[PDB]
């Protein structure tokens, strides 16, 4: 794939037109990130779902499109009956999804694979409030510059980072970066967790530029809540 | 657009292939038909779908892939708070959708548009039972030949086609022929409502092969009901 | 408690009056049976009710008020996550519990008391169609006179009477027959089951009267669907 | 009737034996106040509670057992499409029901009937923070001693009293003073509006005492959310 950021001729608005293989967002009637407009959502009978997670955190790495935690892939969520597998998680600043029209200072993307290769992603906004002390493990050790990877030694805990609510927003949507491929699952959580000033200053030190696409129209789909 | 047919090497598994204009038949995750599985399905707070048709049928069309009554477009459903206006209405034997894994015998669509041009479809079963009288106003001016239309005699009143029980399926999907459009959204009674023997044999007969796409796997989505 | 019947000056109308330990038919707001209207009921996102019997039916008995027949106890169903043990189960023409304003021939219920002694009933409609094999194994001895107890050789398999989809309507409710407690847990299946026009004329015969309360007004409550 | 009061010989575990009048406290199943456990609730398809108060508040009372504002009878609120009439609004303090096991500091009471005498009271927490600008409108002519009644100096709006966010909890239930009457359709709001320190305290010393009945056991009922 060709070359991609959040700003100048290879933003946002002009993934679509950068490559071939980008041609979702260009096309896709499907796209994430969306604002969850809480009226506009339909109350539904969805399920618990359930957290099965493990301290497999091994490296994280400066990318540099996000701050990412690679893991070894033995945790998983249920939904729909099956086992997605944690791989990964992430960060942006400012929230690439908004709830009524107003973005949340920072969002973590939990990323899920299961045995066929379907993609489900759990969505946690955070706001400015008490030092998270999970978080901060992975802080301590953030990798500055892009290309750096930093080994763990401390155990991280990914539970630890989720709301202690489980309530969720649940929709059909696409990958945020690009090709945007669509036939994701996301789970987005309705409670917000905290995170210190300066945890959240020192996350937009190191990158150095805000990383959330833009919101993607809903089309045909409706959010369950 | 590239000629396409419901059998041999223009047929739905090869739709993609035919075209560059109908490349969401083969990249598409958001397609339709589906199986309705309805323990799969989420026990949602749904609106009712309130109908506002008006008689202005202009005529019958054969046009090679169904029959088809072209509407004046003045009537309209309200779907998420909008008008979706009331174009055309036609007609698919077996069904495209399968519930629970199996098809009724025949499928009515009512495609309609909203002001700017989002598209909602509402389906209905129909099971073998007896004469539908309002069916057989259309039915007998059948057009037999593809491009063949005809001036409709009777007054066509096209909400009493729909079932009396008004309680759906909700998804959002796509057209079912080329090229396949996705951001459609798609209402499916649960009802059927019933037709002779004799006028589901008149429209195979007619046709001269079966004409519904196969059914498409949910991946992502959720089926509301 | 004073004898109490379905007709003349111990009839339904006046069980409050018969005895103070039948004030709850005077003065309570929560009685039982109901109609329940369908556009009224609440839907809602109820648990499954799962269901654990066993073949312990020990006896049925004409008590001169239904047929009954009395289990050994060691089945169960799951409301509320609470075991609650069918102790026994009954008859009723025509149905007790109306539907839409509408009655059915028969109805069943099914009548359960957990550790602390709560009650809840799963009610059951029955209308005429198809012999019945399971309540034909009961019918087949059928005490014809009140105070008749038969002894049960066949085995009577009690989750054989239910129906197969397990959609029901919840609501709180009382006793339908004197002293009309409150308390207890409705549990209406939404399906009926078929019973031949045989098996319904016997029971009919055998009772010699219709056995139903009047239906009881909401006032405060609401029915879940 | 009989005196009665919040403790000592007089108090609510006495209430059922201080007159035959008041034998729902002591025999009814469907008695309030309740426990709220949230995740007990079932989540259910609501309709919104339209709210058409007006301002035609009369006079200000201290009864004895609560501080009480008078109204003419011409606002309502819509609760199963019928309209309940505005007659009196009260407090309570420590709260009568409780969330998940936990009391707020107080609880205001709106009582309706329709036309029928059929009554429904909607119920709006409190927590300390900032003061009340509606309440302090009452506050500042808090008649000091029972039996006495004051006139409103400032225009009261009842609605303002409401929390912004309209979600609530439903049940059927009771009146929680003597006769303890049940048939009570209960609407209690989830989000909280706020009160001073000065203003709890101002009514806990005119009060003189907790005027809350202790919670009542849910028995065959659920609570919908
Ligand atoms: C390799 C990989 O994980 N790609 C992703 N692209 N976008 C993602 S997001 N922001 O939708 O979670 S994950
Ligand atoms: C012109 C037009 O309406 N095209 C359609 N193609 N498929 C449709 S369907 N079967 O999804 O309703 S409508
Ligand atoms: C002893 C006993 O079971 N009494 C009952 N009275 N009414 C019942 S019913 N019709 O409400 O199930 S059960
Ligand atoms: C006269 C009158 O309204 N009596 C009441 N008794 N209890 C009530 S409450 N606390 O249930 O709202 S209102
Ligand atoms: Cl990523
Ligand atoms: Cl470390
Ligand atoms: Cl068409
Ligand atoms: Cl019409
Ligand atoms: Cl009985
Ligand atoms: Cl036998
Ligand atoms: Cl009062
Ligand atoms: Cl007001
Ligand atoms: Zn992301
Ligand atoms: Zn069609
Ligand atoms: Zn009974
Ligand atoms: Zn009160």
């Amino acid at each position: 794939g060709a070359h991609w950021g959040y700003s100048g001729s290879i933003g946002p608005e002009h993934w679509g037109d950068l490559s071939p293989e980008y041609l979702m967002c260009k096309i896709g009637k499907n796209q994430s990130p969306i604002d969850i407009n809480s009226a506009d959502a339909v109350k539904a009978c969805l399920a618990p779902v359930s957290v099965y997670y493990v301290s497999d955190a091994k490296y994280v790495v400066n990318n540099g499109h996000t701050i990412k935690v690679v893991m070894g892939g033995r945790g998983y969520v249920v939904v729909d009956g099956k086992r997605f597998y944690l791989k990964q998680f992430h960060f942006h600043a400012p929230s690439e999804h908004t709830v009524n029209g107003k973005h949340y200072p920072f969002e973590a993307h939990f990323v899920h694979l299961d045995k066929n290769g379907n993609i489900t992603v759990l969505g946690v906004f955070f706001k400015v409030g008490k030092e998270n002390p999970e978080l901060e493990k992975v802080w301590r050790v953030m990798p500055e510059e892009p290309g750096q990877k930093r080994h763990l030694t401390a155990r991280i805990d990914p539970e630890k980072l989720l709301p202690e609510n489980r309530d969720y927003y649940r929709y059909s949507g696409s990958l945020t970066t690009p090709p945007c491929s669509e036939g994701v699952r996301w789970i987005v959580f309705k409670e917000p967790v905290e995170m210190s000033r300066e945890q959240l200053e020192k996350f937009r030190k190191v990158m150095g530029f805000d990383n959330n696409r833009p919101v993607q129209p809903l089309n045909a789909r409706k959010v369950m809540k």
